[PDB]
Parts: C-alpha cells; sequence; structure tokens
C-alpha cells in the first residue's frame, strides 16, 4: 500500500481490488465547529466510484466518547465523499446505538493531498 | 494480491487462506432497473466454496444514503453469488436498521471477468 | 502470510501482530448433524490466546440464508477453539438479529492441519 | 507490518495509512481484578492521534463468553489509548447486545514495548 496521490490513482486502486485507507488532518480541514487537532485513520471493507467523477465509502463507527453524549452508546456515521476535483468532505451524524434517534451531525471540507489523504 | 481470473483460481485462493475482494462494474451487470454506472469494492471477512460448484459471501452494509428511505438508517445487506461457470450474482435486500423490515430488494446478474471481478 | 502448521507457530503468529484466517473444511469435520461439504474461511481482527494451551476468536456473521429461518434476519455466532494437541472446535450459535433469541446451535470438531487451517 | 517500537514510529505509520494491530499480554498489565494470563490482538479499522500527545481506537466485540454474563449475548467494549511516553490502558466496557444497558467495566495499564504492543 502506497499513498494515491491523484484521483486517477484512486479510481484505479478501486477498480484492481485494493482495499483503501482514508487518513484525514482535522487541522488542514475545514469546519463549522472546532475540531481539535487529530488525525484519523478510517479503512472502510467497501468503497465505490460513481460515475468516475466521485468516490465514497462510510463507516459506522461504535463509541462511548462521543461529546455530544458521553458514556452513552452511540453510532458516529460517517460519510466520505471525494470528487474528480480533489475536494473532499466528510459528514459525520451522531446516532443513539440503542434507538437510531439522530444526536447531531457536523461536517468537515478537505483536499486531497492535503488534509485528506488516501492509501492503497 | 492479484485478479484471480477463473473460477478454480479463486476457490485455490480461498483454500489458501487469501482474503477476497470482489470488485462489481455495474454498467456491465444485467438488473431489473437499471442503476447508474458506477464500481463497487467489497472485501467480506469471510466467504464460502460450497461442493466445488458456488462461492458465496455476503456484506451487510450500514447507510442512511440508500433511495428506498434517504437519511433513515437502513442495512444494505448484499449476497453474492457466483457458480463454476462464471455466472455472478448480487442480491442486495434493504432492511430498516432498527426493526430489521424489509423495505425492497434487488438483483443484478453478470459473468467473472466481465462485470464482476474478484481479486486476492 | 502463509500456513501456520503447529499450534507453537500459530501463538507466535498471534504475538507477532499477524492477523489470522481461519480455513475449514467441513467434510473433515464431524458433526452431529449432516454438514453439505463446503469450504469455509473466516478472518476475526480479535483474537486470543489462553495460557499457553488455547486459541480462540468469534465472528458474528448476519445472514439471511440460515436453515433455520430462511429468510429472517440473523446472526450466525461461530466460537472456534483450538487447544495446544491440535483439536479444533467450532460452535455456532444461532441468533435472531432483531431480539438475539437463540434460534439453535450446532457444532463441529476438527484437527488442526486436516479439516482446520490456520494462516497469518 | 513490523513491531512499532515507540510512541513516533506508531504516529509515523497512522499517518502513512498502515492499518495498526495491538497486542496485549495481559500478565504484564496491572489490573484491579487479576486477570488470566492470555494474549489479545486486536486490529480495529480505525485509529486516531490526538495532538503529538495521544493514540486511540476502540473495538466493539460481540460474545457469549463473557464472565459477566456467560451465555448472554454481550458487546465488549474495548478503548484503547497509549501516550507519548509509552503509558497505555484499555478499558473494557460490558454491554447487553440488545439493551446496552451497562453490565460492568474493568481498566488495564500497561507500558509500551513491555505488556502493550503495537504493529504496523
Amino acid at each position: 500500500a502506497v499513498e494515491l496521490n491523484t484521483f486517477q490513482n484512486i479510481v484505479d486502486a478501486i477498480a484492481e481490488g485494493k482495499r483503501i485507507t482514508f487518513v484525514i488532518n482535522l487541522k488542514k480541514c475545514t469546519s463549522e465547529m472546532p475540531l481539535n487537532s487529530a488525525i484519523v485513520s478510517v479503512t472502510p471493507n467497501a468503497v465505490m466510484v460513481i460515475g468516475d467523477s466521485r468516490v465514497t465509502a462510510s463507516d459506522r463507527h461504535f463509541t462511548l466518547d462521543d461529546p455530544l453524549a458521553r458514556g452513552t452508546p452511540m453510532f458516529d456515521y460517517s460519510k466520505f465523499n471525494l470528487d474528480s476535483e480533489g475536494d473532499a468532505s466528510i459528514k459525520t451524524t451522531v446516532l443513539n446505538a440503542s434507538s437510531y434517534e439522530r444526536l447531531g451531525s457536523y461536517q468537515m471540507n478537505c483536499k486531497l493531498g492535503d488534509g485528506f489523504k488516501v492509501f492503497g
């Protein structure tokens, strides 16, 4: 696995059966809420290329650490979207694990190669 | 990991402990209602060879983005089947994540090496 | 990843941070009920060595295919146990995915290197 | 994948997209209640580096084998934390799988390279 620098490199790696890893540097991404400086790595078992213009994936992450309700069982659901221009977003939706009631959501935006890196 | 071109290549890769990845090119698969052109990659953590005649695997994928109920918590359950003649099918069943009620299902059919590719 | 032939090889692979894959050949395994000839491969993301005498792992597998209730959402929970003498067992407990009520269970027994193979 | 000996090695491996494995030797860790000698290996699909000072990850592990309620469906939720001085903790919270009610929790504390090892 190496860094996949370009959108075409990523599309090619998916078409060739490689498992993709997203690495996100939050301080290099823009958000409405302040995000503490962190690096976040996620490797979903599934990923899609939409029309040769978009790469999408998601991850439902179980936690008891979510700020919106510390100590309560929740899923942090993150949707990853990357377009052919290098513009990336991560939208995280916070769900009560027992009921599936939505507690909140927030979004970040980054650029490929900068705040949003992809490996495969 | 390389492309597993024949059914025997795939059975052998399973028998040798390799983790399998399915890459599906939807525009090369037959469906009842047309799906938009997309490439879908999935690596299940489990796989079976039945007899020496079929390979089977499945994935339960959590989503808020399913057309049948956008924004609602759902599981897209996909069952993958591949026979010794190279005929592949993917049956997706859409389930409400909190209740497990079925919301719909649909099926694609593909040919190994054409719309349906396998890596290990 | 190569075949881990001996119990010590497997323990060593775990201690060295390798991810383990179990390949089970059901026809080489003994069970109370008949099992159709199948090869089953599973790679859990967690595994344990108890004392220096047992290796254990498990996998909760979501399905709609289970014989005990075809078409109903279920988890096939498999518990894998391997002792230092090479005696392996897999106990599968079938659970309603919605309620967690137990629908049934079955067990197979195998020998390491024969019906139960391990890779890492 | 090799052993990641220092905190900087681990942070560098995450930042380069490598999937991380935690290997815990319980007998080299300190706990409130003594834990039986076991080696435990876990590979989470996500990990974070907080500031340049902490690495964190978690795993929600389904089991029927938990001492607190043997035979009952449960999630052993383990939160891993490692600081820049090499001090590691694993906090495990035991949850009823159907209801999410907390049944108990316990914690172990270890040192990087001693009881707590990391591979990538």
